RNA sequence: GACGCUAGCGUC
RNA sequence: GACGCUAGCGUC
């Protein structure tokens, strides 16, 4: 099934999205549209800023929780957008439906509605 | 079908699947004299003892300016015989040519023999 | 060897 | 971020 379904923080198993909210760029990295989102990770400036392809990482994206601040990706500038990539290593994904678990390593694992990246939303 | 594995870094031949034996379901060993011929082992760095065998030695391929690390040797109930990490190899269907980089021995799905204390 | 983990480095 | 490579540590 390609329903819809959340994202938990590995760490605390805070909520943190759902697939709806999330757009795949480059067919290889993830984002999560809304302002709700926002709310749910710090960010803190890269040590080691790194360049490549067609953006810039400027900063790694942290749970926002005080008990956790699991590491949960990078903050990159991706054309005129500043905008979060998330790693799916650092979450739980669960199904609304059941309340499965599953831990996935790698976006290539992991087949759900993967909604490309529209620069007008 | 049957396969030949090669070395991964020069490509030298090391066996045929059809010599390989699987020990546990889990460990992969060679029988036979000619495997025995090309690889050379070393006294184990770390040696240490886990399951029903203990790792003696480490082994590389005997052509030196290769060399590369296939894995280890070890005792196992009265034989002292190589296991070997797929990693190390590329496999070369004999037919086609076609050759294939595994990671795990999970992934290459071949008539995995037990191994048989009764030959070798 | 079979798996897991930490650190570092390299490419777009 | 996506891969890739080292080194070390742990388990059986
Ligand atoms: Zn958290
Ligand atoms: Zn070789």
């Amino acid at each position: 099934d390609k329903e819809n379904k959340k994202l938990l923080c590995r760490k605390c198993k805070a909520l943190a999205c759902y697939t709806a909210d999330v757009r795949v760029i480059e067919e290889c990295h993830y984002t999560v549209l809304g302002d709700a989102f926002k709310e749910c990770f710090v960010s803190r400036p890269h040590p080691k800023p790194k360049q490549f392809s067609s953006f810039e990482k400027r900063a790694k994206i942290f749970c926002a929780r005080q008990n956790c601040s699991h590491d949960w990706g990078i903050h990159v500038k991706y054309k005129t957008f500043e905008i979060p990539v998330i790693k799916i290593e650092s979450f739980v994904v669960e199904d609304i439906a059941t309340g499965v678990q599953t831990l996935y390593s790698k976006w290539k694992d992991f087949h759900f509605e993967k909604i490309p990246f529209d620069p007008a939303e």
